[PDB]
């Protein structure tokens, strides 16, 4: 459940917050309107899992596995067993055009898995785009009676360490790994007046990547709900964004600011980035080609 | 309104986030259960005076005026005029057991102020706890029709700088000014086992101070029912906890986390502490005696 009455926290011992001593000293750790940047060092899992297991809360995480992508969902499927949300409800929705071609993953208790028969398109920008409309006819379908929050990733990745309820709140985005040290004017926002994903040189919080977002399932809906319809509004207009989903995301997050942000823990490539200082934790990460 | 449907922001021009740089090097900006932490340098002002405007949003501030205390009305309410919430709907309660007593201060637009009658009791510990009831009682009479937040505040106080929407949040308590540097067991929690109020010295995150509270009315409406029904056990059972309300806030704030927390440049006394570094803001102040 979410905002429902809720009990007292038991009697916990644990060591005491720091007032005079910030918890980090490289990061950003509070954006400036007030919602959290989750890193390794800002939060205590203890009091977290405590909070959220006495609301019963259920995540939903959404994967889509269209034609050659299957072959992702062994490896995404197993390493989620073993670092995301363990110990509190799962529900993982995988979106596919081969329902037979999904692998045989063996699930803690109190987890499930559903497979949803979707069509696939011929683009790959397509597939990627029209997650946004599948996720959004399905918070309606089958979300809002099933899960508390909703998760939605790319698939063509691995757990790697803690994803945990520290990630949760009503809305959240996640810094794009590539541009995190990055200035709004290089940020690779779509920069065409003339599609609905347009964003000025001299606006712009962060670059949120597409591959990892979230929040409660009325949120998910709003934010889905408005970028497929921005994405038909492009179409009509016979302009497609340069980041495709991607893109229409940052727009709405501008005008809709998340409740929290994820560091790069959240969404990495060790390939293409290494492993640099700031981060502590490598959580969720590219799979290499 | 809290929590209805959210038009998008308006174009803002605004210098971006650092990812990279601390906002606060000095102070602990989050709680370890990801609260922020309201200081100076953590909130950009004009993006949450458009997010709680476009939600129309309504801030009751609740005051106790009893006996010689009335004296206190004429300033608190000047300043509070220059300083608290400018540019939103703000209504004002002023219990106390003299009506005519209450000054006529003039008000600017879309603020206004209730007179509410209330009997005095004899012992100041006993006018100050009964808060907690009086509270409680009219958050179903009045407040839940009326405001979106309270605001719970001592009287012999004034405003000196901004106090503003970057407070409001379901659940807040303050950093007590006395103590936000001290270790958790030179805190003045309730120490007897036999009172409601009993904190171990191995527990507590910070002291919270009783003379700065709030929240949503449905949540102020629990601390304060909750704070009252400990307060009855206690006194049914011969204990009165050693700073009064004060204790059972404490209790109460480490068994349900606030969802914010402001710094002591929300509550402070110039004359007994002075003005270190780390304020940058002096906002609500000791009337010095
Ligand atoms: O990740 C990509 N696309 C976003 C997600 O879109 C889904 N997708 C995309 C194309 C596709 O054919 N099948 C599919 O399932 C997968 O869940 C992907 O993780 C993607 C696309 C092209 C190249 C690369 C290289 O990495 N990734
Ligand atoms: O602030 C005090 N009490 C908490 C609040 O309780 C209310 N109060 C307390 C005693 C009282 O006689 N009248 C009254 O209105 C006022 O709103 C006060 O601000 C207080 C009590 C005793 C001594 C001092 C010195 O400062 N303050
Ligand atoms: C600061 C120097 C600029 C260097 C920036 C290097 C990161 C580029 O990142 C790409 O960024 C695009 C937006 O501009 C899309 O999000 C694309 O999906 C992403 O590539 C994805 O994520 C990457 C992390 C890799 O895993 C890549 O294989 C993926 O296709
Ligand atoms: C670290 C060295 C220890 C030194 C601590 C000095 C601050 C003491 O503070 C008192 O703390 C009490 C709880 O323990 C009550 O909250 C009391 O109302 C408060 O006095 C109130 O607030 C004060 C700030 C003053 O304005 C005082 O006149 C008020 O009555
Ligand atoms: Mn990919
Ligand atoms: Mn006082």
């Amino acid at each position: 459940a979410i905002g429902e009455f809720m009990v007292s926290l038991p009697r916990m011992v644990y060591p005491q917050p720091k007032v005079l001593t910030p918890c980090r000293k490289d990061v950003l750790v509070v954006t400036p309107w007030l919602a959290p940047i989750v890193w390794e060092g800002t939060f205590n899992i203890d009091i977290l899992n405590e909070q959220f297991r006495l609301q019963n809360t259920t995540i939903g995480l959404t994967v889509f596995a269209i034609k050659k992508y299957v072959a992702f969902l062994k490896l995404f499927l197993e390493t989620a067993e073993k670092h995301f949300m363990v110990g509190h409800r799962v529900h993982y929705y995988v979106f596919t055009d081969q329902p037979a071609a999904v692998p045989r993953v063996t699930l803690g208790t109190g987890r499930q898995l559903s497979v949803l028969e979707v069509r696939a398109y011929k683009r790959w920008q397509d597939v990627s785009m029209r997650r946004m409309e599948m996720i959004s006819d399905f918070c309606e379908r089958r979300f809002l009676s099933e899960v508390d929050y909703l998760v939605c990733v790319d698939v063509d990745m691995e757990f790697r360490d803690h994803v945990g309820v520290e990630i949760l709140t009503p809305l959240f985005g996640t810094l794009h790994p590539g541009f995190y040290g990055s200035s709004r004017e290089a940020f690779t926002y779509e920069r065409r007046p003339q599609s609905q994903a347009y964003i000025p040189k001299d606006e712009g919080d962060f670059y949120y990547g597409g591959a990892f977002f979230g929040g409660s399932v009325q949120e998910v809906q709003r934010l889905t709900r408005a970028c497929h319809q921005a994405m038909m509004v492009d179409q009509a207009n016979g302009i497609e964004a340069v980041w495709h989903d991607e893109s229409h995301l940052n727009k709405y997050l501008l005008r809709h600011k998340p409740t929290k942000v994820l560091s790069p823990e959240y969404l990495w490539d060790q390939q293409l980035l290494g492993w640099p200082a700031v981060l502590r934790k490598l959580r969720f990460t590219a799979v290499p080609k």
